[PDB]
């Protein structure tokens, strides 16, 4: 057997956190390989593999077990106990069916319209404002859109507090399972939002709130599993937050996207015109190019052959997400921001995997991917078409690839926002 | 000479106010004529004529003088001193050109989008509410839309106070020029709104506010007459309010229209589907059918022949608006609400005259007619398509034809408003 190259050390976890999104690509480049191993999270042998073929293996349910692979501290803050992400087999398929039942053309068209119109009518507010932090403005607006879409009635103060607590949770994968300053805060934030959603679910069940059929709150509150039992109210709250929290996490991509409209002159006009699905292509390129999800865990269910190496059964195994999205072979000029790369993209489930790969119904692939694209398309068309603005000069617009979680350092601060309308009025 | 039939009495003004929109049709029917006279407003001989031919005469600038014909108390409350309505000749044509310069396809498309999106994002508010008075909710929303369209920046409190003061002004034609309880209040309301708009115009001129090119505030603030002089700031305020006040008066038609969707089952579905311009046709039928403008004044500039009668030069002359809109010859089954009557309407400038007849550029015909149609189409599509609601049972939904000003007595009160969205979700 060819020996899998080793990143040496009893535990290399702190090297991963020091290099962040660059950890995996750095080792791929140093060993000149698609696969290597290290010790992490308490000394445990961890294989990492990368590329489209790796992703096909990783989402082959006959080869890879996903249950019990997420680190417990990340379950405790990001996903919640018993979350859909932690399930497998029939239980997972059934649960996933509930999430995907929401994602009809019509329900997504409504999201599209909510997003479009909420931005549109936020224009006066942004004009008022001296500076607008896109990351922060968008997390609030997306809580309002996502709640309304989900059928959750909330006051302004509730929206704002939920958004802050969700923000904390979204960031909480940054220590990839280790103890950190903020772990207890992230738990407390989770407790707060869980309780807010649980109380609404309890009211739904008792007949005190009547959200419409087809909204996530209604459907989750009434859903029975294959033996005819409701999710307990706390579990239901957890999985309901697994709709609305990652919806608000699109703020990171909103922020990245307005950065891209600034960094790559010419893009705004192309998104504005939106010919042959350019807005879509721009959004796909924002999701490919900018860092968010580093990598994902699972375990080899059987011995697996890859690149001439053997991955023994029970090996703890990680799919590289970031490095796959930036791989030289797979994407020509991967470090170039170039939406038109998507004109000749074949739609593979295994290359463009910023939100997971594989199948929506039988794999853990993100339920909200279609939603994310739609929210992003309307958000980017808004910034390119419906307002003019200046990128504030005194800010840090960089993205530190060496730090989880991925974001624009400043948040992407704009100013002098004015509605861009063609009135076509000829003064008399 | 055939003698013009007389409604006898030294002064019949109080009979006009007692019969309101029915005064003119009642006399047309009693004398079996298209023309009659009475004494009104201090004993002055007043000829009234009715029908499409009357309207063609009334808007023939060679035959009719309009200057100095509006009663001074109505100038003082409704239009403002020196308002465009009070001008004539070259001065009027020039001034009218300013108003009509705003009415480009593109500027009207923006209005369309503002209106559509402001209703859309008002849905949550109306859901919250126990009852919604359509007349009152729409006057507020239209102040917000009309101000934004006009480039006028206002706080919520300013919008609300302007709407109340504008409401008072819109009602102030109801005594057709006579003294009334509320005359002094209507003056004070006018003073308030004039001052609010003047202050913004002064700021525009001084460089302190910078509204966009093409908005009414910008264009009115900078407009020079044919000798190169700005409107004095007070006159500019008056004419600027002659954009935004009648825009908010569309609330009366919003209210009437939701009444029509209740009174005529089947209309909602037709407006919803909007095939072969049904929404447009429904709006035209709301404007034809429901009372607002009773009649309009002018003066014969020369002797005129009509229906075999002579209208002597200098006769004070009134065009019947309401009775023309309800004339048996001109509209088959005029008392029927039947939008499809507009499929075979030839677009005459002289029959469908709820907002005046004749030419937009050379006559006093309403500058905002195109705007009104657009605002109404989006408002009616919203009520028919985007919400479901119940018509509150305990209200007076009648329209008292015997009382200026025309409106639904209750305002049209609805309740249990819910967003109407097709989610098309099949519960699993
Ligand atoms: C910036 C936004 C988002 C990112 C980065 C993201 C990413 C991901 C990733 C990496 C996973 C795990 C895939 C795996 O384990 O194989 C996942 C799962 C999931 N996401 Fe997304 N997501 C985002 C937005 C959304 C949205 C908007 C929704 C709305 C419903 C959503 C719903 C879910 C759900 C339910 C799962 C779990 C599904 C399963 O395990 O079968 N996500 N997401
Ligand atoms: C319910 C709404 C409306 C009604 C009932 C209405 C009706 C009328 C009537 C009857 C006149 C006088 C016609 C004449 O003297 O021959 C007029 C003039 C005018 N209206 Fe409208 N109007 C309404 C809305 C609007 C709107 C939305 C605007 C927006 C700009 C507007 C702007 C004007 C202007 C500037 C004039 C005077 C033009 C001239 O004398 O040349 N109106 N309107
Ligand atoms: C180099 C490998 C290091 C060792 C092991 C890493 C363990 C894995 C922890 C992963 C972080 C989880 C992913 C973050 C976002 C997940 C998807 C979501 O937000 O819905
Ligand atoms: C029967 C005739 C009675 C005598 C004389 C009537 C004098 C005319 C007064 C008319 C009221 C004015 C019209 C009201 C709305 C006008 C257009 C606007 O709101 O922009």
């Amino acid at each position: 057997g060819k020996q899998i190259p080793k990143d040496r050390g009893l535990d290399s976890t702190l090297k991963v956190l020091k290099e962040g999104y660059k950890y995996v690509p750095n080792r791929l480049e140093k060993f000149d390989t698609n696969i290597f191993e290290l010790r992490a999270l308490g000394g445990r042998r961890t294989v990492v593999f990368s590329g489209k073929e790796a992703a096909e293996i990783f989402y082959n349910n006959e080869l890879i077990e996903r249950q019990g692979t997420l680190p417990k501290r990340v379950v405790n803050t990001l996903f919640g106990k018993g979350a859909i992400h932690t399930t497998g087999g029939k239980k997972h398929i059934d649960r996933k069916a509930l999430f995907m039942s929401l994602m009809t053309e019509e329900n997504l068209e409504y999201l599209r319209e909510l997003t479009r119109s909420t931005w549109f009518m936020n224009t006066e507010r942004m004009e008022r404002m001296d500076e607008v932090n896109v990351y922060k403005e968008s997390i609030i607006l997306l809580t309002k859109v996502g709640f309304r879409w989900a059928g959750i009635i909330a006051s302004p103060e509730e929206i704002e507090s939920c958004a802050k607590d969700m923000d904390t949770m979204i960031d909480s994968f940054k220590n990839i399972g280790t103890a950190f300053k903020g772990y207890r805060e992230a738990k407390k934030a989770r407790d707060r939002v869980e309780t807010f959603l649980e109380n609404q679910i309890i009211a739904v069940r008792e007949g005190k709130l009547t959200p419409p059929q087809g909204t996530a709150l209604h459907e989750f509150s009434h859903w029975e599993d294959f033996e005819g039992n409701l999710m307990d109210s706390r579990l239901c709250a957890i999985d309901l937050m697994n709709v609305v929290r990652p919806l608000v996490a699109i703020n990171r991509f909103v922020s990245f996207g307005v950065k891209a409209l600034h960094d790559y002159p010419g893009e705004a006009e192309k998104v504005f015109n939106n010919e042959n699905d350019y807005a879509y292509k721009f959004v796909q390129e924002v999701r490919r190019f900018y860092p968010f999800v580093p990598f994902l865990p699972g375990k080899a269910a059987v011995d697996i052959e890859f690149d001439g190496y053997k991955i023994e059964k029970d090996t703890f195994l990680v799919l590289d997400i970031y490095g796959t999205l930036h791989r030289e072979g797979l994407w020509e000029n991967p470090e170039r921001f170039y939406p038109n790369r998507f004109s000749d993209w074949d739609g593979s489930p295994f290359d463009l995997i910023p939100q997971g790969g594989g199948d929506y119904y039988t794999n853990h692939r993100c339920a909200g991917e279609w939603m994310t694209i739609i929210i992003m398309e309307e958000s980017m068309k808004y910034f390119a078409r419906n307002i003019s603005y200046d990128m504030k000069k005194d800010q840090d617009l960089s993205v530190n690839l060496n730090k989880l979680p991925g974001r624009v350092v400043s948040g992407t601060i704009i100013e002098n926002v004015n509605a861009l309308v063609n009135r076509n009025v000829e003064s008399v």
